[PDB]
C-alpha cells in the first residue's frame, strides 16, 4: 500500500515502542507508519496488520523478544508517611490498591519460592496504566507497575520502591509477523530495524 | 462503585486532576474508568450527546494549535499559509486525522493528507513530534507543558481549529450525584 499498519501494546508505547520508531522514521523520509494501541490482542489475526508488537505469547507467525519488563510496587512519599506500611505482601488487603490493565490480578513472589496473589477491587481501577500512575503521585494508594514506566517518576522521589523484596514474573515484548516473502519491501527494512536495536 | 467513560487523549490534563481530586475528597468512593451509554454511570465526551436519554453539562472547551519543533522550524522555510502545508511533514492523530484550520480573516482550510505518522492517540504524535520530525495539531491543553519551556514551537499563530466542548453525560443514586456535584464545582 502506501503505509505500514503497526500493532502496539497500549501502556507500553510511549517510552520503549517509541525512540525505536522515532529514529526508524528519521531514517526513512518516505514510509509513512500507522500506529494503533490495543488492549487484547488475542482479538486480532495478522493479515491486517503489517507487524504486530504484544506483550506474551501468541496461542503461523513469527514471534522474536525485544525487550523486556519487570513490575515493582510503588507509592507516593506522601502515602508512606501517613500509614504504617505493609511488611509482608499479605497485608495489602489493608490499603488503598490502584490497579490498572493489564494488571488486574497482582501476582508476586519473594526470595526462595513464596508466592502471594492479590485480586481484589482496588480504590480506582482503569483500563490504562499512565492514568493510576497519576493517581499513586498524589498518595491515594499502591500500585504495581512496569519499571520502564515509572523508572524517572521513581528515580527523583516522587515515588518510591516498597516492599523491596518482592517481584513480579517479567514480561517480554514480542513483535510478529508473516514469512518475509509474502510481505512488501517496506516491511521487511522495518522489521531489521527493530532487530538492529 | 461509579463506572467513567472518558477519551483518552484528553484523560492526562483535564480528567485526572478533577478525579484524583474527588477521591482525595471521598476515599469510600471506589471507581472504574476506561478511556476510549447505560453500562456507565457518568461519561465525559468531546461533542453533544446523540441520545434524549442523557442530561449534558457543558464543563470545558478545547482548541487545537499546529506545533512542531525548533529544530524544525529551523531547518525548513516556515509555512505561511495553510495550504502550504502539503510541502511539509505532517503527524497525526485521532480525532484530529482531518484538521479545519480557519484564519483570522475568516479562510477555512482543510487538510486530509496521510501523514508521514498516524496514530489512534496523541501523546504518541506529539512525542514524534518533540524529534523534529513534522508539524502536528494538538489541543492547546496537551501541550503548555511543552511549548511554555521551548520543546515544542507554535506554528501559524492564527492558524486554529475551532473550540470543541467537552460535555458530562448522566442519568438525571447516591455516590454518582456527589461527583456530579464536584465536577460542577471544580
Amino acid at each position: 500500500s502506501g503505509k505500514i499498519k503497526i500493532s502496539t501494546p497500549y501502556n507500553l508505547t510511549k517510552r520503549m515502542m517509541m525512540p525505536m520508531l522515532n529514529g526508524f522514521m528519521s531514517q526513512y523520509p518516505e514510509i509513512n507508519i500507522e500506529l494503533t494501541t490495543e488492549s487484547n490482542a488475542d482479538q486480532l489475526d495478522p493479515t491486517e496488520w503489517d507487524v504486530i508488537f504484544r506483550v506474551g505469547p501468541q496461542r503461523s507467525l513469527i514471534a522474536r523478544k525485544i525487550g523486556s519488563v519487570k513490575d515493582i510496587l510503588v507509592a507516593s512519599p506522601e502515602y508512606v508517611n501517613a500509614h504504617p506500611m505493609p511488611t509482608h505482601a499479605e497485608d495489602l488487603h489493608d490499603h488503598f490498591l490502584l490497579k490498572g490493565h493489564p494488571l488486574l490480578k497482582w501476582t508476586l513472589i519473594n526470595s526462595k519460592g513464596e508466592t502471594v496473589v492479590n485480586v481484589d477491587r482496588g480504590r480506582f481501577q482503569a483500563n490504562a496504566l499512565n492514568v493510576v500512575r497519576s493517581a499513586s503521585s498524589e498518595g491515594l494508594g499502591i500500585t504495581l507497575m512496569p519499571d520502564v514506566m515509572i523508572k524517572e517518576y521513581i528515580a527523583d522521589g516522587s515515588l518510591v520502591r516498597i516492599l523491596p523484596d518482592w517481584s513480579a514474573n517479567p514480561r517480554d515484548i514480542y513483535m510478529l509477523y508473516n514469512h518475509k516473502d509474502h510481505l512488501p519491501e517496506k516491511v521487511r527494512l522495518f522489521i531489521d530495524y527493530v532487530i538492529a536495536y
